[PDB]
C-alpha cells in the first residue's frame, strides 16, 4: 500500500542519472496511473504528462488495442527465441512492418534489441562486420557530433557528444570522435545557421581526413538532438551529412530512437530532412513504452555484405536472448497501427508548430528565457541569466527548478535538463492541452520574475 | 498477420538478421515458427508439439501459460503502461520488486538493484558500477576486467570484450582495451590434470599471476558465471569459487557474479554463487529473473558497493546510467509474480533433485553411444558433448552433420534440443519433472540408435 | 661495395621500397662547410642541413675534438641505479641555464626526436598521476602536427600518412584544426584564424571533460607539416587554454629548438613558457644521436611526494646521457651561443624569405612561400585560384627537384612543397647561389 | 672535477630511481675506461660487470672502435637515409648484417638508436606487413611474463613486468602476456621439459582464446635479461618456433642483449636453433661506443612491401638518426671485433666457467637462492628463506650490502631488486672470473646471513 512504498521509495534503487545522496530526502514521485495524456500519482495528484513517460508513451495512457495485443500474445505464447532453429509470429510480422514503413528509407532488414542503447549498439556492430565483409576491416572508428546522445552501453556511451554521461565510466572505446554541431544559440562561428551547417560539415569532413576515410566505419547522428536539448540543425545539415558519408565510404547512422515514428512531425526525422541513411535505430515510441521493444534497420547495401562468401565472417553472431520478444513485438504492431490509423506524424506536426508559436510569444514576454528550439511535438525553453551573453542557469542554481516546481504543482509535468525546460509529451496532445500548459507556464514565470 | 499462417512461413526470416546465423543459410533451412507454449510444451504453426527442453532460451524457468504472470502484467499494463525511475519521478511495481530482490538475495548481502532489459544490460550495468565505484574511492586507474575462458557476458561491447570465445568477439575487433581472460577450470578440456582439486587451485594460482602482472592497483573486478552456460555447461570444481572469493578479498578487486543463467534457481540453489557459499559483490540477473514472460534485467550491489556513493565526491557521485526502461512497471510486475512461483513451488529445489536425475540418466546414454565424450549438469542445465574420437576428444566441427542429426532426430520425434556447436543443451523449465526426464532421454536414445557412430 | 649494395639490404625511412628498385639514392661521401660531395665527386649546397639537424655545418674540428676526446677517455657508462657520467652532469647544467627563460630545471636524455616526445608524453601522465588525477591520461595535438614514430608521437601526429598502416594507434589523443592560413575553411585574417582555432581547441577539450586530460602537445612552427607559422598570437592562447583548463603544454623544439626559428626557441619567439620541451636534432648539430625533454619546476616537483612506486621514474634508454653524445652537443651549443646563429638563422632566414616571395611573383606554380628564420617552404599548386596541389605522383615538384639537384643544391620535397633547412652558418651569399639555381629551375620547367 | 660533484643528480632525471633518494645518496661519477676496468673521479678502481649496461662487449678503449669513428666523422658526420640520399656505412653495416645473420635468413635492416626503438620498429613492422598480407585484423601482441622490450609506449605495453607499466597507464590495447618457463618460480613442476610444454600449451591457448587472425606477433627474448637473467629449457624457444608456424604470427627475437655473442652463441636464438622472423639488435652492436639499433627481417617479411599495395607499401617509419654514419661505422668496427676475436666461444667458455664459481658460492652462503647464466649474462639471485624463496624485497639491506661490499672491494655488480646481474664485456677472462669471486666471496663472509 501507500505508506510502505512512500517508507521503500528509492531505498533499494540506483536511480538513473541521480546522486543517491539527494534523494534521502528529496523524493520522487510515485506515479500510479495513466489516462489520455493525464498521469496520477499515489497521492491523486493529476498532471498532464509533458515529459510523454521519457520521450516513449507517444500514443498515450490506456490504449486498449496495445494492452489487448499484449494480453493475447502472452496467453498464446509468452516467449520464444529467433536464435538457431525457432522463430516467432509477431517478430516476423514486425520485420515485415517495419520494412514496409521505413521502404522510403530504403530499410529491408531488422535486428531486434530491447532499448535504444541496444539498437545503437547494434548498429555500431553491424557497421564494423559491414566493413570486414567488404574486405575493409581497418575501418573501426565511429565520428559523432557535439550534444549528441546514443545511450550507455559502452559503444553508445563513446559515442556520446557530452561529458556527462562519460567521465566516470572512463577509458572508454577507442575510436570514437567527436565533431562540431550546427547549434546556432551556442557555437562560436557565425550567428547565420546555413553558414553554420556548411562550417560544421567542413570540419567533419576535415576530421574524417584527418582519422584516414579508409580508418572510418560511421557517423551516427539524431536527426534532431534530443537529450542534448532538442536542437534543431539547419535544413541543408543533413543532406550535406549524406554527402559526406557518400564521398568518404563510411555509412550513416541515424539515431531515431526519439525521432522515428512520428514526433518530429515526419514519420522519420531522416525523411524530415529528406535523406536516405545506410542504418535507423529506433526504440522509445515504437511500442508507446508499453513493452520494452528496439529495432535496428539497414539497407540492401549494408544487408548485401552476409551475402559473400566469407566463411565464419559472415555469421551475424550477435542479438539477445530477447531479440524478436513476441510480447514486445505484438505490443510494437499495435502502437504503429495506431501511429498510422491516426496520422499522429501529422498531429505532432501540427500540435508542434501551435506549441512552438505559443512558446516564442512566451519567449518574448519573460527574460530569464534565452531560447526556445522545437519540431513537431520535442521542444525546449532554455532559460539563461542573462540574455546577452547567453550565460545559462547551473545545475547548482535555483530558477529552473522554481519554474519546474510551479508547473509541477500546479498539474503540469515539466522537468528540467539542466538549464532546459524539456516538453515532449504523447503525439495524441491537442491544442487544447497546448493551452493549459502554455497557461500554467505563464503563470509560473509571472509568480517568479527575473 | 500473426494468425495467418501461409503469410508467416512466406515472410520467414525474409526481412530479418536472426541471431548468430548465417543468412545464406535460412533461404532453404527455415526456423521452425513457434506458434503457443503450454507447461513445458511449444507447439508450432503446423500443430507439432514438443517438449521445450531449451526452455525458452534458458529462461521460461516457471513454465508457459501462467495465469499468474499474464494476470499481473495485464492488471498493471491497464493501471500504468510505463513511467520512468528518471530525475522526479518513481514507479510502485519498481520499488516492490526492488525491495524482493534484495530481501530474496539478503544472503549474499545485496542492497541496491539497478534495473535493466536483459543480461547483456545488466553485465554493462555492473562494468559501469565497478568503474565509477573505484573511482568514487580514490582508485580511479582500477579500470581493467578479469574473466574465464568460455565465459560468455553478452553482447554489448563491455559484455563483449569480457567474452571467453572468439566466437561472439572476433568480427566486431578491435573492443574494449582493458579485458583479459584467463585458463578456467573445464575438467573434460584442459592442460593440467585430470584431477578437479588439482585444477581449481591451478587455474585460481594463473589468475592470481595474472592479475599481479597487471598490477591490482590497475584492476577493477573479475566476472564470472558460476556455472558456465553458453560456454557448453562447465560445472567448476566445489573449490574454486571460495578460492575467487579469496583472491579478489586479496586483490582488492570486485567479484562480480554473472548469474543471467544461475539467478533464481536453474543449478539447484536459489544463486549459483550460494550454491558454492560464497557472496559476491555484484550480482546480474535476467533471463528467468522474469520467466521470459517481459524483458527484465537486475544488477544487484552488496553494502560495500553502494555506499561509495554515499560520499562528497562531486559529480563522480552522480550515478550516470540507467536505461529509459530501467524499472518499467509492466517488466517489474512479471518479474514480481515469476519470483513468487520460484519460491512458492521451490523451483531451486525441484531443479536440484530433477537435474541430479537428469544427469544420472545423460550417464547411462554416455554408456551405449561412443558419439557422447561427456556429459555435465548442474541442476536443470545439461550439456551433452559429441566428439569424433573419445580418445583424443577431437570435437565436431560447426559445419559436421552428425551433432545436428542427433538434434533433428530429436525435434521430429517432439524433443526440442539444439546444438551449441558440438554440445547438445539441455534447460528446460525448472517444473520440469522425473517423468519428462524419461521422455526426453528415450527420444534421444533412439536419436542416437538411429544415428550410430 | 657501394653502389652494387646500396638499398638492397635496407629498409630505408619514409619511402616506398617498390620506387628505389627503379632509382636509387645518391651516396653522400662527405662535407664541408655548407656543402656535401657524394661518391662520384658531385659537389651540392645542403639546403637539407642533412635533416634539420646540421646546425653548425659539416667538418666542426670543435665537436669532432670533443667527441674523439671522450670516446678516448670514456666511451660509455650508464645514467641507472649508482653510476653516471660527467658530460651528462654538464649537458644537464647547460640546458637548464640555456632554457633557464622558460622555467626548465631538470632534463631527461634520449637519442631522437621520437623518444623525446615518447619522454614527454609519459612524464605528464606520472605528473597527473603524481598529483592525484590519474584519469588526465589523453592527450591533444594540432592538424600537421608531426612528433615523431613511436607508438605515442605517432598517435599525436596530426596527419595520416604517419598513421594509416600502423593502426589501431593509442586511445585517448585526439587532434584540432590549427592556424595554417593558408589552408584553412575559416578566414584568410590571421588573427580571426587563431582565434577560432584557440575556441576549438578549448570546446574539443571540454567535450573530452578537462579532468581527463593531461597535455597538448604543440610545435612552435610545424616543420614536416610543411613549415607552417601560427600568427603570433596563437601560442600565448595555447598557454592560457592549458593554464585555464589545468593541461600541461608541451612544447616539440626538436627543429626550432636552438636556434633556426631566429630565437633560441620557438616557444621564445611567441613569448610563451612552455611546462614540457622537446629538443634534438640539432642539439648535437647531428653529429651523434643525443635528444632532451626538458621539463619546469611545476613539474619536476610531483615526484618529490610521498606517493611510493609512483614517484619512481620508470622511464630512460640505456643511451641516455651517453657521454659522447653529451660531448658533441656541449661543443655543438657552445658554437650556436659563441657564433650568435640564431640571430644568424633570424637575419639570413628573413632575406632568404624575401628572395623566395620575389621568386612567387616570377613563377605561377608558387602558390604559397612561408617561413621563419632558417625553416622555409615553397608551396607549388596546379593553380593559385583553386590552391589545387600536387600529388605525390605528380612530376612537376621532382621536376624542380631534379633541375635544383643537376645544377649543385640539394633541395628535396615533401609532397608538393620544397623544404629549405640549410645549416644555420648559411649567408646571405649562399641564399643568392640558391635563389639563382631555383630560378633557373623554374625558368627550365615552365607552368 | 669539483662542479661534476656539486651538479650530479641536481638537472637529471634519473632512470628507474626516486629522485628524492638522489639528494643524499650520489651516483658514482665514473670518468675512465680500460680494457675491462672503470675508474672514477677519485680514481677508485673497478672490474666492470656490469659491461656498462649490457652493451660494452668489446671492452674500453677499441683503437679500432675510436679511429674508425674519428675518420668517419671527419669525412662525413650524418646525412640522412630519407628521400634522395643514403651514406656509405650505413649500406655497408647492412650488408655486414645480412652476411652475420645469414643462418637466421636474415635479408634486410631498418636502422634506429637503441633497443626500444628496435622494438618499436618491429612492432610497426609486423602491423604493415599484416596489412600487406591483406590480413589487418592481425594486430595483437602476445609477450611472456618478466619479458623486458623496453620503454616506448609499444615496448611498454609489450613487457612482462607491471614496475615498468603501472606508472603509464593505461598502455596499448591488445598486448597480453603469459605464463613464461621461469624454472625457479613456477606454479607448476620443477621438470623444465614439463615446464616449457605446459607454458607452450598455455601461449597456444591463449592465442587460440584471441583467435589467430587478430595476432600479428610473439615478442620474446632468447634469454630475459632485465626481468633476472631467466633461461628457458632448451626445449622452449622450437616449441614457440612451431606454434607460431601453426598459428601463422610471427616470431620476434628480441636480441638486444644476446645479440651478437653474449649468451655464447652469436645470436641468442640460433643458441636454441630458431630461426625468428625479426631480429631486434642493440646495445653490444656498437659495443656501446656510439648509440645504434638494427631490426632484421627475413624474406617471408620483406617481400610483402614487394607489392602493389598502393600506399600501404610506402614503410613510413625510421628516424632522423637511422643509419648515422658514425654509429654504423662503430658497428662495423665492433662486429669486426666480435667476429675476428671469436668473443661468442669466448663467453661461451668463460661464462659456463662463471656459472660453475658461482654454483660453489651457492654452497657456500644461504642467502643465495639461485643461480642462473648461459654466456657472459648471469644471476645471483638472494633469498630471505631457501625453504620458501621468500625474496629480499626493494626495501631491504642485504643486496645492497653485498653489492656495497663488491664496490668498495673494486668490483662493479649492482642489483635489479633481489638479483646480483653479471654482464661484463665478452673479452672477460678466466682471470677476471676468478677476481670477481673472490672478491663477491668475501662479501658474503663479511655478511653472513
Ligand atoms: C537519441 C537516443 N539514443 C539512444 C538512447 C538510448 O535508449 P535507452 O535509454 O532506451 O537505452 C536514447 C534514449 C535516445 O534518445
Ligand atoms: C551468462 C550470461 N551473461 C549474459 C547474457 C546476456 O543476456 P541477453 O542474451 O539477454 O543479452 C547471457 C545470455 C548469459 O547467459
Ligand atoms: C617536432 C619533432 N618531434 C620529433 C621528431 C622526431 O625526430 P627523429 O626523426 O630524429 O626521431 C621530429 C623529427 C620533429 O620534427
Ligand atoms: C635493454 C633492453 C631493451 C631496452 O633497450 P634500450 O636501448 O634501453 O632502448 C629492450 N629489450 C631488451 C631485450 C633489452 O635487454
Amino acid at each position: 500500500n501507500k505508506a510502505w512504498l512512500k517508507e521503500h521509495n528509492t531505498v533499494h534503487m540506483m536511480h538513473p542519472m541521480q546522486d543517491p545522496k539527494a534523494l534521502h530526502e528529496q523524493r520522487p514521485l510515485i506515479i500510479q496511473s495513466g489516462k489520455g495524456v493525464h498521469i496520477t500519482d499515489v497521492d491523486g495528484r493529476r498532471f498532464i504528462d509533458c515529459q510523454g513517460g521519457l520521450w516513449c508513451v507517444n500514443a498515450g495512457y490506456g490504449r486498449r488495442e496495445i494492452i489487448d495485443a499484449v494480453t493475447r500474445q502472452m496467453e498464446e505464447l509468452a516467449y520464444y527465441s529467433l536464435f538457431p532453429g525457432s522463430t516467432n509470429a509477431p517478430a516476423i510480422a514486425l520485420s515485415q512492418k517495419l520494412t514496409e514503413v521505413a521502404a522510403e528509407e530504403g530499410m529491408v532488414k531488422a535486428s531486434f534489441g530491447l532499448g535504444g542503447s541496444d539498437a545503437v549498439e547494434t548498429a555500431l556492430k553491424i557497421a564494423r562486420q559491414y566493413w570486414k565483409l567488404e574486405g575493409q576491416p581497418d575501418k573501426v572508428k565511429f565520428v559523432s557530433l557535439y550534444n549528441g546522445y546514443h545511450g550507455l552501453n559502452f559503444g553508445g556511451m563513446s559515442a556520446c557528444g557530452g561529458n556527462a554521461w562519460k567521465s566516470s565510466y572512463e577509458p572508454l572505446m577507442p575510436g570514437f570522435f567527436q565533431v562540431e554541431s550546427p547549434h546556432l544559440y551556442r557555437n562560436p562561428f557565425t550567428n547565420d545557421p546555413e553558414e553554420l551547417a556548411e562550417i560544421c560539415a567542413q570540419i567533419l569532413e576535415r576530421q574524417i581526413e584527418m582519422q584516414a576515410p579508409g580508418t572510418v566505419a560511421a557517423l551516427i547522428a539524431e536527426p534532431i538532438q534530443g537529450a542534448g536539448g532538442v536542437i534543431v540543425p539547419p535544413a541543408s545539415y543533413w543532406p550535406r551529412l549524406r554527402q559526406i558519408c557518400d564521398k568518404y565510404d563510411i555509412l550513416l547512422i541515424a539515431d531515431e530512437v526519439i525521432t522515428g515514428l512520428g514526433r518530429s512531425g515526419s514519420l522519420f526525422g531522416s525523411r524530415g530532412w529528406g535523406v536516405k541513411p545506410d542504418i535507423m535505430c529506433l526504440a522509445k515510441g515504437i511500442s508507446s513504452g508499453y513493452v520494452p521493444l528496439s529495432a535496428t534497420l539497414v539497407n540492401s547495401r549494408v544487408a548485401r555484405a552476409w551475402e559473400r562468401d566469407a566463411g565464419f565472417t559472415s555469421v551475424y553472431m550477435h542479438g539477445y536472448t530477447y531479440s524478436g520478444h513476441p510480447v514486445s513485438c505484438a505490443a510494437a504492431l499495435a502502437a504503429i497501427d495506431i501511429v498510422l490509423q491516426e496520422n499522429l506524424a501529422e498531429n505532432a506536426r501540427v500540435v508542434g508548430d501551435y506549441f512552438l508559436e505559443k512558446l516564442l510569444i512566451l519567449k518574448d514576454k519573460h527574460r530569464a528565457i534565452g531560447d526556445v528550439r522545437g519540431k513537431g511535438l520535442m521542444l525546449a525553453v532554455e532559460l539563461v541569466k542573462e540574455r546577452a551573453t547567453k550565460e545559462p542557469f547551473g545545475p547548482a542554481d535555483a530558477y529552473p527548478l522554481a519554474i519546474s516546481e510551479a508547473c509541477v504543482n500546479n498539474g503540469v509535468m515539466i522537468r528540467t535538463i539542466v538549464n532546459k525546460l524539456i516538453i515532449s509529451p504523447p503525439l495524441t496532445f491537442t491544442t487544447e492541452h497546448v493551452d493549459e500548459v502554455i497557461e500554467v507556464l505563464d503563470r509560473a514565470f509571472v509568480a517568479n520574475p527575473w
